[PDB]
């Protein structure tokens, strides 16, 4: 399988401007007609080259006559010797219940369904499946009445029918020029639940969820955000919707989460269907966050779209930075930032560190499902953040409007955005770019000077990148560095130089500069990186004093949190050092003085309070170590809650009890006093036995909402308390039919710290709610194991690492797409010890060699191996 390359890209030979689909679906055997009006843009000898995969071609014609000049390649059917216009019609068969890879037209339960990004309407039929080509869509769905009630296409309907035998039609038409992979189909048996928007201008718009047979139950917390989506991009970006209709279709078998299918929106159930027996408060905000996401994609994608997939990150970055934005605006800012904040240091910064590492904008792609990343999402929103940083949110708009009337109804680039930006602003990106082409995490070094004569604060900070596997030439960016200084009450000291403001977003775009701060009339306590306001590592050398004084006077919520991570990493790394030579936690009475001090603070929001009370994940943890040790993480993790559940005892419990909440409400002040009450339960759960078992035991049963069960449950598990088995089996068989609710129980079971974890895992192949077919119980199950329980996914016999060999020797050949994120653990080897290397390689060589290896799992194992 050959790499595709990003300055390879070239415009296209033929554009399709017009297309005309007939379905005849059937589950086994689908027949699809497919009328294409073409033009010839390149050299009039230039054969159309057709993208195609797994079908069964029929006929080809050209202007109604069959053609013969032409052939089948591999992925390709090439048409010779044509006019410079003219209508193509293909026929082929394809067959949806073979479909176990969940790409192009498959089946989920009962239902037929699509999904085409990024490069899956080739399995549906043969066709310039490259997003620089756009085409008005008319489809026609033929299918068995009593099946498939409802058949559902992109745009309004068009035309109705019925036929003999008990077949039924229907046709769509969708006015706007779309990209292919953009297109859906539906075909099923629901339940909908229908309501409407009126836009700010007045149109009227028709919102339908369609959702199995029985869950109108839990649809209407997703229509609740579709709406408050609508409104907040009205609001914030001046946009509204552009069509008539919006209709999601909640599916169980999904691969990618949510899709932004024009006026078609197919989503995995997990990010649609809540109820409060069923759901936490963290499921309800996700549900608004990806609910919000792909709306926002109408936008930022469908209405500009990609002019090629090396450009993923102009809509993904784009649009995971407007759902920050709708999160955080409707919601807790500093708990949105915090948690944004947390993906970036523990999950996003290991990919970068990792042989899959690339820039936002990728110059090299094998398999373009791989590159769906942490880096083009996440670090993407970073770089779009960094945008709105150095404009300001005035000019940012004014961005977005100069974008959307350059680039409206086109394909564009990540440099055109970036242009629009700079063009509205007047402010200069052209460093800025760099950030694009460059991958890896920057490490930015401070070191500061107080001169008492002068009354002058001096920054010296230097930047530079690591080299990764991907690139030996690294650059100093254009890297937007925030600061405040406080004076020792807790004041901010205002910036200025030679009479004149400084602005606090300081320009860092050497390798190395120094920045002087004059009237400066008490030495500084700084707060650096303000908002994370560049996705960088910081290196300054905090006491532990300044950090204390941040956590009680920071004016920003998440320079307290920050601040107290800054303290903890500290002492983790200590600990996993004592760890390594046999020896206990070892922890100041200052530190935890700093973390009872926020309990009894009662000026704190609570939802800060929580963030700063919830300690980092082992995959934050990790990030902190050159080379990882994740027996020594996990153990340290554990005792330090622990010695805090054995020091702050009595103010955890009355913290927890203060925020006893009788009535269960989705809303952000009481979201904010439960996620407190649980993070306290946390460390009680950790305390006497005795004490832990029946708090933790009378949370679950006298629990009225699913966050609190689930709390009280993960303890239990997390704790090995005497409970534990009892909560589980009781879990079990009340929700084993729940699909979405047995994925949290198999979380559970998958991150155990039991000494058994594996073999309980394995038993769990076999469990009642789990499949092998279905992505969620997977990821659940597996994916947690390997990603999320490091310490036994890395067990020194090595057992860990052939569990997931032989997962992914299945899923290899059933879904690769959900191997290849699955593998992901694996390929992070040269993170750790030489012994670990050594059994991770042999895995990955045994991968390497199976019969049928799919691209998808080539491109990771060939990078990981080298
Ligand atoms: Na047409
Ligand atoms: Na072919
Ligand atoms: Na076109
Ligand atoms: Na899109
Ligand atoms: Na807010
Ligand atoms: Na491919
Ligand atoms: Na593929
Ligand atoms: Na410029
Ligand atoms: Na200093
Ligand atoms: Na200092
Ligand atoms: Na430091
Ligand atoms: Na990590
Ligand atoms: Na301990
Ligand atoms: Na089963
Ligand atoms: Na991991
Ligand atoms: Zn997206």
């Amino acid at each position: 399988p050959q790499a595709k390359y990003r300055h390879d890209y070239r415009a296209p030979d033929y554009q399709i401007t017009d297309i005309d689909l007939t379905f005849d679906l059937d589950a086994q055997k689908t027949v699809v007609t497919a009328v294409s009006q073409a033009v010839r843009h390149g050299a009039s000898d230039a054969p159309l080259r057709l993208n195609g995969e797994d079908l069964k071609l029929v006929s080809v014609h050209i202007n109604d006559e069959p053609w013969t000049a032409w052939k089948e390649e591999e992925g390709a059917l090439v048409i010779s010797n044509l006019p410079e216009r003219f209508t193509l019609k293909i026929i082929n068969e394809i067959s949806p219940a073979a479909n176990t890879a969940l790409e192009g037209l498959y089946q989920s339960g009962d239902a037929l369904c699509t999904q085409c990004e990024a490069e899956g309407f080739r399995h549906i039929t043969y066709y310039l499946d490259r997003p620089d080509v756009l085409a008005r869509f008319t489809t026609k769905i033929i299918a068995d009445k009593i099946k498939y009630p409802f058949l559902l296409s992109n745009g309004n309907r068009v035309a109705q029918g019925e036929l003999e035998n008990g077949r039924h039609w229907v046709q769509w038409q969708d006015p706007f020029p779309k990209p292919c992979y953009l297109f859906a189909l539906v075909a099923g048996d629901f339940d909908v639940l229908r309501d409407t928007f009126t836009t700010r201008s007045g149109r009227e718009v028709a919102l339908e969820l369609y959702v199995d047979r029985g869950n109108l139950d839990r649809a209407p917390w997703a229509m609740t955000s579709l709406k408050n989506s609508m409104k907040w991009d009205e609001e914030r970006f001046g946009l509204e919707y552009d069509l008539d209709i919006y209709m999601i279709v909640a599916v169980d078998f999904f691969n990618m989460g949510a899709m932004e299918n024009k006026g078609l929106n197919i989503f995995n159930s997990k990010y649609v269907l809540a109820r409060t027996d069923t759901a936490t408060d963290k499921d309800y905000l996700d549900i608004e966050r990806v609910i919000g996401h792909e709306y926002f994609h109408n936008w930022t994608g469908n209405r500009v779209t990609c002019r090629d997939w090396f450009q993923l990150s102009l809509k993904e970055g784009l649009t995971v930075f407007r759902d920050q934005e709708f999160s955080s605006d409707l919601g807790s800012r500093a708990v949105n930032r915090i948690n944004n904040v947390r993906t970036m240091r523990g999950l996003q910064f290991a990919e970068d560190a990792s042989p899959m590492a690339h820039p936002i904008r990728p110059d090299m792609v094998i398999e373009m499902n791989n590159f769906y990343t942490l880096t083009v999402y996440e670090k993407g929103a970073e770089v779009i953040r960094m945008i709105h940083t150095l404009l300001g949110e005035e000019n940012f708009q004014k961005g977005m409007q100069l974008y959307f009337e350059r680039h409206d109804g086109s394909a564009a680039t990540c440099d055109d955005f970036v242009q629009a930006m700079e063009d509205a602003s007047n402010v200069d990106l052209s460093h800025f770019r760099r950030w694009y082409s460059q991958s890896g995490t920057p490490i930015v070094t401070v070191k500061d000077d107080y001169n008492p004569e002068t009354e002058q604060y001096t920054l010296t900070i230097s930047q530079r990148t690591p080299a990764t596997p991907d690139q030996a030439e690294k650059q100093p960016l254009h890297i937007p560095f925030a600061i405040e200084l406080y004076d020792n009450e807790g004041k901010v000291i205002p910036l200025q130089k030679g009479g004149h403001p400084v602005n606090s977003v300081l320009n860092v775009t050497q390798a190395e500069q120094t920045f002087v701060f004059d009237n400066v009339y008490f030495q500084p306590v700084p707060a650096l990186l303000c908002e994370f306001s560049a996705p960088v590592k910081l290196e300054y050398k905090w006491s532990d004093q300044q950090l204390t004084f941040l956590m009680r006077h920071a004016r920003n919520d998440f320079s307290r949190w920050d601040a107290a991570q800054s303290l903890l990493a500290t002492y983790i790394k200590l600990n996993v050092a004592r760890h390594q030579q046999g020896q206990p936690l070892s922890l100041p009475v200052h530190v935890a003085d700093a973390f009872r001090a926020v309990l009894l603070d009662e000026k704190i929001d609570p939802a800060l309070a929580a963030e700063i009370l919830t300690l980092p994940s082992v995959n934050e943890m990790a990030e902190l170590f050159d080379i990882i040790d994740p027996i020594a993480i996990a153990e340290v993790r554990e005792a330090l809650t622990r010695t805090l559940a054995t020091e702050l005892a009595d103010e955890l419990l009355a913290i927890y009890n203060a925020n006893y909440q009788s009535e269960y409400r989705v809303e952000h002040e009481d979201i904010a006093k439960r996620t407190l009450r649980n993070a306290c339960l946390r460390f009680l759960a950790f305390g006497e036995t005795h004490l832990a078992d029946v708090l933790v035991s009378k949370q679950f049963h006298e629990a009225n909402n699913m966050t609190d069960a689930l709390a009280a449950l993960s303890a239990a598990v997390a704790a090995q308390l005497p409970c534990r088995d009892a909560l589980m089996q009781e879990y079990d068989d009340k929700w084993h039919q729940n699909g979405l609710v047995m994925d949290k129980w198999f979380i559970l079971q998958a991150t155990s710290p039991a000494a058994n974890v594996l073999e309980t895992v394995r038993g769990l192949l076999q469990h009642r709610s789990f499949t092998m077919s279905n992505p969620n119980r997977i990821r659940s199950l597996i994916g947690a194991f390997a990603g999320s329980n490091p310490a036994a996914f890395h067990a020194e016999d090595g057992s860990g690492y052939l569990f997931l060999v032989e997962m992914l020797t299945d899923l290899n050949s059933r879904n690769p797409q959900v191997a290849s994120r699955l593998i992901e653990p694996l390929i992070r080897l040269k993170r750790y010890d030489a012994k670990r290397q050594e059994k991770m390689r042999a895995a990955l060589e045994q991968l390497k060699g199976l019969e049928n290896l799919s691209g998808d799992l080539y491109e990771k194992i060939t990078k990981a191996l080298a």
